[PDB]
């Protein structure tokens, strides 16, 4: 529930910036620029998938302009096809969830590369 | 985590944004404004319970700069202070947890009054 314009773009640009932090933690391990923390992969992988769920939620009509937002007019000109970018990020995060519950490196590591890309794909279309 | 401690500072700013939403749908139930949905009360509970956990490990040392922000000198300078605020509010947040998983409108009520309660208390002083 956002009263004004304001308070969608405020949540959804909170949420992107929690699931990047958490992310990038994640993938620091995939990456081998850390020690592979089974555990602490899965902490930060669950609340990947709990933040996920959050953005795409804040899009709703008249929430496009103002505020500081970087979302481009397509969004909503083109809601089919910024819904399947969505889509096709909730199906990575999904690997990336099935990921964190094995433990499994190399899974992790494929769900990273999964996601990012998805993460890009969306920018590149949809993000100033 | 932080590269940067503007990346801390965006980072709390951001978790207290999703917190402040999830948690005023609760008090909107609690308050009578939305009629009450005990699942979607859990729901919005459990969200702020995770999130809960997560600004407070943001204020790091050399995180007053880097990013605009609202945090008062007093929460590097009055350490004991900001901790003593920041476990009131985890010992409420437990409560509301609780009350969540009971779906007791009435259990809900003292455990939004409490959480509340210390938002405020700590804004009061470091905000
Ligand atoms: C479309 C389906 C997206 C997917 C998938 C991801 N992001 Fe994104 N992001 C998207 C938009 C339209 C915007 C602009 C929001 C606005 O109104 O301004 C963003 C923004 C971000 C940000 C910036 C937050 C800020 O500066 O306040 C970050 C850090 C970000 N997004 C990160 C990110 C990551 C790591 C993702 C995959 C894991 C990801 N986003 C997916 C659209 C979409
Ligand atoms: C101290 C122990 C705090 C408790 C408990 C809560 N908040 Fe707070 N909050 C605190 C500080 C020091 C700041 C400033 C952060 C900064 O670097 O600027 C905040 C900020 C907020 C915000 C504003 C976020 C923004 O505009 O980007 C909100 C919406 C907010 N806090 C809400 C909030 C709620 C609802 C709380 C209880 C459920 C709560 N905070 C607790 C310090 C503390």
């Amino acid at each position: 529930q956002f009263q004004k314009p304001g308070d969608a773009i405020e949540y959804r640009q909170s949420a992107f910036t929690l699931i990047a932090n958490h992310f990038g933690r994640v993938a620091a391990m995939a990456q081998g620029k850390a020690p592979f923390d089974a555990k602490v992969a899965a902490e930060n992988i669950a609340l990947v998938s709990t933040l996920s769920k959050l953005p795409l939620t804040a899009f709703g009509p008249g929430t496009d302009k103002g505020h500081g937002t970087e979302a481009k007019p397509a969004v909503w000109s083109d809601a089919a096809g910024f819904k399947a970018a969505a889509d096709k990020f909730a199906a990575a995060v999904d690997k990336l969830d099935a990921a964190g519950k094995t433990g499994d490196f190399a899974q992790i590591k494929a769900a990273v590369g999964e996601t990012g890309g998805a993460c890009k794909g969306c920018h590149d279309k949809f993000k100033e």
